[PDB]
């Protein structure tokens, strides 16, 4: 039974993820000030997080009713499902790290944040 993140369990989960990857203090700074470069530390992390929020898997990829219930905050949920599902792809080049990025890059093209 999924259930929606809390701004305090993302402080956890990045907390969690920054630990786990042994994330260099120079990239928390970066990620703090929302800040995401396109390399593999910052593309890993990025799936970390949403892996722990149950947004995504690393073989089926974006978790979609999941990421509506989470992204919606108080919009229309219809609306929200044709947004989520324009950035939902295939794992082309076979890298859920890339993979979880590039979806995450779509939902901040379209103004859509985990947290209101
Ligand atoms: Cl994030």
């Amino acid at each position: 039974e999924f259930t929606v993140s809390t701004t305090e369990d993302l402080q956890r989960y990045r907390t969690e993820c920054v630990s786990s990857l042994n994330i260099p203090a120079d990239y928390v700074e970066k990620f703090k000030k929302w800040e995401f470069p396109e390399d593999d530390t910052t593309m890993c992390y990025i799936k970390c997080v949403f892996n722990k929020m149950q947004l995504f898997d690393d073989t089926e990829g974006p978790l979609v009713d999941n990421l509506v219930h989470q992204l919606a905050h108080g919009r229309d949920a219809e609306e929200v499902r044709t947004e989520v599902l324009k950035c939902v792809d295939k794992n082309t080049d076979n890298n859920a790290c890339h993979w979880a990025f590039r979806g995450f890059k779509c939902f901040q093209k379209n103004n859509l944040s985990l947290i209101k």
